[PDB]
């Protein structure tokens, strides 16, 4: 009978920006995919179509490019400027969500202005402003890893639907997707990203795995124990199955050498590793 | 300084199931992409690699196929059976999240056992159990719609970065992605899905749009007002830009006929239309 | 020692065009993905960077939109116009390849100007011009089909690497990818496309399959036998495996009802069905 | 008026193989996506469903894994083994087409058995056997490159649809997709691939580009001039547009710093650079 407008947000998504720094002959490249969405009083926009409060998504896009002209130290510093601009520039805009994917480039043979894409991972950043409060979540994704041994899986309950054989030697392969929330915007964003990346990789490789859940816990633990500015880190790790092919029918054996890398289905293990005492449900993990 | 395991879940993702009903010559097809994840006490599994509580993702997979043998009336009913099985079959399992995508098939010229895929839309369903609480969210995605007229956008503020020209006649194109939460399990799931689909399409097409926001509001309003079993519906609608090409440099006019369909960037308008008084932030939305 | 520039072509690829017909209240929609590439004397452009013969890809793009203004009955007609324009307008351009994907839209409840995308198939057209000769190849792709029965596979040879079991009842699923070459440009393109589509579907569903190769042959034969204007048709059909899941480990049988739809690998059966006497290797197929 | 079976081939496509070498604690990883297709006398299989000559695609799949058990020096040599096996092991099999994609992995901190994927490029190999002739085409794809300067485009004709302005400073970005045909199978496949990759990147980066066509020509020339075993190299280079954003309406200049990286459309420049006097129509290119 009675209808109400709940949570809502709008903006320009996937604004592909490439910023070249060339004050000198040694060019630098920053490559981003930016998304900007505003939150505030947009009641009349939805109920009557009154756009008095609707800062056009096209305008939001223009602002991204206009601000890029001044340059930015890091992706997070750039998002901070955008959110500050919109929340403060319009009285009816009380906050928003600004995010970006950062793509890496490597110089071609150390050339001053020629590069190739490093597609092995994608860095992410998300800024959320709610009135007087703001929070930043950084992350990494698309980083595929694999252990050819040093992985086990046994001791699991065996019910009517269980057929999986226990094993003390299997391949452990996953795609590293992690996102961590900072407890302060006063961070050396680039240095921490590199550190976290190394910690996750190290924990994955050096942990003798008794389960993907265990490996993930150790990856998240290393990060929390190492960075005081991080209150928690969330991870979503698929278990990309590599089946040891049965070669007995061909008169052969398969000593953990020949595998069939299956696409789907896959295991999906997810968890939040956090610093004792920190809040368990920050708003930034929603909408 | 103390590290602690927070929210977590695990299971098998994207189990592709095709169920054929052939007790009669008139074969029927049910096509799903199922994901199953459990929640409960998995503390030891993460901190010590003790898998006593870890129902193998392989087992969860086997269960999906075994349960499909008995058949199911709807996707939601199928997910309900899985959720009850795991939560009740294991004491340390207190809940979880079971989701599925349903793909449609049409008979080839009414053939008894030959079909073609209807890729114009994908139906979704998600069941979440938390203790004694159960919640179901159904939805639709991948349904692309377009209005060649009956759309306007003007009256928006103009700042230093605004260059967009007001208009009273433009193309409005989007991909309908909607999800609605049921307030009861006593629902004719297939009947409501077909009805909601028709209501979203009807509202999109018949509403003289003054803004995508207004169109989205009308689509949601229609659903809430028609179905007592729905407490809220969320929508994420991209505004897929179709630019009117300027042919004047060539001495030709373009009476809203020739357009360039851009990929990115795109506007992204999202909102929640709720039944007045209903829950503000159900946990099923955060996953 | 001696390097030579061989075959070459260049142009603008994937120009997204949406042409709306609104002479009256009953709007029509034509949605294309156009690619234009030229062939001729571009020796100096490659070897010396002399761009005198290089009609800019940007110009080719503009030409596509400029020609769209005048409208067009069929996709093939539109491509013919482009080919004629470039070959005759520049003396050093001796030929080219113009291609397009045509996307289908359906009216929303018979609305005058509101539509929904029919994503169940994509139509293709390719025009190649060489000197004074031209050829057109039309096609269909993305049309997924499945037979729940009426498919067998037995009688194949067995070697030491053979483990497949014979069967008289299996699911046969594929993606219909077919392309056919017209032996004249005087064709009712839209009518032949609709007919061919129908013939392929009929042969697929109605042929009791003893092999994917056999079904494909029948599909091709139906087309050649029905349309005099078609000299040959090439098909590429993957065999989308739907494995009958083994439920015996769970105490159940599986009477051809529960299947696992695997992604990869997949069988890939390809063939050219030709009209006795027609050309054996027309250049359009190579590119 | 009669129907004839023309060219045809069939087999198993995209067989995902991971071969782990673990003779010592220093594990090695070989990751391939293999496709196997046979050619020969399959007339009866198509016209009558007689499968006597049809070596099951499932059998072809099995052979891939069985052969992997013995290990292989390079991707090309693995394909050669498969091709010879099928062509020599079946009288009605006169040839075929075997191809593979090779995915690269890097050790994590020089770890003995932990690796991460290098997704910056994918290596390819295609082998076609016809009687006693064995033809191999190696290649690379997915290698995105970009020059921030050192690229110009001017001197092109300005026809009636030309609006593009001349420029002496622009970004040149492309996806390096190249394939070269060896004139002998006696090649150090890994060494030549590494050399070719280096030469393409070197020519792309150091050539002051007056056009994408020129840059492509220099890339191919370098390969042909350096490797006697290569008869020709074909490249398909998209011109991925990075449009210099006009910030003048916002009161700012933009000294080649802020760009909009567009998705579509894109220029597509392609050409074959051959060794003078070599075969210009090898069958392997038709596929
Ligand atoms: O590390 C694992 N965790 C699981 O929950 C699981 N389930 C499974 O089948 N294999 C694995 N492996
Ligand atoms: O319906 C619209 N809403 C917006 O917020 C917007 N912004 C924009 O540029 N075009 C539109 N259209
Ligand atoms: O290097 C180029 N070659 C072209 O053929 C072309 N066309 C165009 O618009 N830009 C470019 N650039
Ligand atoms: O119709 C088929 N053709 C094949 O060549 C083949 N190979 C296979 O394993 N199954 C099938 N099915």
């Amino acid at each position: 009978t009675k209808v109400v407008l709940g949570q809502n947000q709008y903006g320009k998504a996937e604004v592909r920006l490439v910023k070249v720094t060339r004050n000198t002959a040694r060019h630098e490249i920053q490559d981003l995919n930016v998304t900007s969405q505003l939150r505030g009083d947009f009641e009349a926009a939805h109920t009557a179509g009154d756009n008095a409060h609707v800062v056009a998504t096209d305008t939001q896009k223009n602002t991204v490019y206009a601000f890029a002209r001044d340059g930015f130290a890091t992706t997070e510093e750039f998002l901070l400027r955008l959110g500050k601009h919109f929340t403060e520039g319009f009285d009816w805009v009380t906050g928003g969500r600004w995010a970006a994917q950062q793509f890496f480039w490597d110089r071609i043979n150390d050339h001053d202005h020629a590069f190739s894409r490093n597609k092995s991972e994608v860095r992410t950043a998300v800024l959320e402003i709610s009135g007087s409060e703001q929070a930043i979540v950084a992350g990494i994704e698309g980083l595929t890893v694999l252990k050819s041994t040093g992985s086990e899986f046994h001791g699991f309950p065996r019910d009517k639907y269980t057929t999986l054989q226990e094993t003390t030697d299997r391949i452990l392969a996953t795609d590293v997707s992690a996102r961590w929330r900072y407890n302060t915007v006063e961070v050396d964003f680039d240095a921490v990203y590199a550190s976290v990346r190394g910690l996750l990789l190290k924990a994955f490789a050096e942990t003798h795995s008794l389960a993907l859940q265990q490996t993930m816990y150790e990856m998240g633990r290393a990060v929390i124990e190492t960075h005081p500015e991080i209150d928690e880190i969330k991870m979503s790790l698929p278990n990309k199955h590599h089946f040891l092919v049965d070669l007995q029918p061909f008169g052969q054996d398969n000593p953990n050498e020949v595998f069939y890398a299956a696409d789907r289905p896959y295991g999906l293990i997810e968890a939040t590793i956090q610093r004792e005492g920190s809040r368990a449900d920050h708003p930034i993990w929603s909408n």
